[PDB]
């Protein structure tokens, strides 16, 4: 019996990782469980096109054809029509006109300014597929949904003649997350990092950028007495998002002191070194890191297998 504690910031992928364990070692998401996620996939898409809409307002963006103005109005009229997984085709057509319009797209490339779900461009492009009345979410659709994680989430599976209990803490509040109870002991920690988060944009109240806050969280998690012989596994996740982001936005955004160039590999190893250098601990406590795209069931599968061989080597 192995104990995996799943720790990360917000929107870091932990529910995506749990959903991946249920896919990979459990039987996976049956059609019924997909059908439940119908309404999630819907309201994710709606809140997301709404998000970009409202942010056209504050970033001062216009609609490529002003014909879209009333389309905007109609959105908010039928925003709740999809309460019960019923996307009327009127609602569909509105979301398509809006997403296809230029100015909406301009605000969306600005994206990093107004904060919007990572799986937005996904559903929004594949909207034709989704808008069928009889559409069933693909497994990748369920993996793309953001449901926000309430209390303490648990998962039991078996792998390689070994029982595993995984716990997503979530908690939705950085101090409610305290739960040092679970902290005591624990086979292995899985700290998850939203790479794509470097270039995000400081809030008014926000002291440091998201990336730095996560680094502090990791520094306290690793350099903890409870996790001395805990195996520490860092997922530098959303490598796909981050890989896309380096082209348009420099890593100088997050770390200013970075004199290396804005390429995938340099920036990725520099973030890696940034996190790994927080460990003041022994040479017996060497952090194990992997770069990861948690929505890729195959990528996860392979990573997690190398992870288990690590955890085994400790016992
Ligand atoms: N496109 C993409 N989305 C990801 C990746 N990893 C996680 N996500 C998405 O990130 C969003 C936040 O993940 P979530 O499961 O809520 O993480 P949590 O905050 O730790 O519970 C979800 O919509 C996931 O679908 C990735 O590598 N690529």
């Amino acid at each position: 019996e192995v104990k995996l504690l799943l720790l990360g910031a917000g929107e870091s992928g932990k529910s995506t990782i749990v959903k991946q364990m249920k896919i990979i070692h459990e039987d996976g998401y049956s059609e019924d469980e997909c059908k439940q996620y119908k309404v999630v996939v819907y309201s994710n898409t709606i809140q997301s096109i709404i998000a970009i809409i409202r942010a056209m307002g504050r970033l001062k963006i216009d609609f490529g054809e002003a014909a879209r103005a009333d389309d905007a109005r109609q959105l908010f009229v039928l925003a709740g029509s999809a309460e019960e997984g019923v996307m009327t085709p009127e609602l569909a057509g509105v979301i398509k006109r809006l997403w296809r319009d230029g100015g909406v797209q301009a605000c969306f490339s600005r994206s990093r300014e107004y904060q919007l779900n990572d799986s937005a461009s996904y559903y929004l492009n594949d909207l034709d597929r989704i808008s069928q009345s009889n559409y069933i979410p693909t497994q990748q659709d369920v993996l793309r949904t953001r449901v926000k994680t309430t209390g303490i989430v648990e998962t039991h599976f078996t792998f390689k003649d070994l029982y595993f209990k995984m716990f997503d803490v979530g908690g939705q509040r950085s101090e409610r997350k305290k739960w040092i109870h679970c902290f005591e002991g624990v086979t292995a920690i899985i700290f998850c990092v939203a790479l794509s988060d470097y270039d995000l944009v400081l809030a008014e109240d926000e002291e440091m950028n998201r990336m730095h806050e996560s680094m502090k969280l990791f520094d306290s998690i690793c350099n903890n007495k409870w996790f001395t012989e805990t195996s520490i596994i860092l997922f530098l996740n959303k490598k796909d998002l981050f890989e896309e982001k380096i082209k348009r936005s420099p890593l100088t955004i997050c770390y200013p002191e970075y004199t290396g160039s804005n390429t995938y590999e340099e920036a990725a190893a520099y973030i890696q070194c940034q996190f790994e250098d927080l460990n003041r601990r022994k040479d017996t406590k060497e952090i194990y890191t992997h770069f990861t795209c948690a929505t890729d069931t195959k990528n996860v599968q392979f990573v997690f297998d190398a992870v288990t061989d690590v955890i085994i080597k400790n016992n």
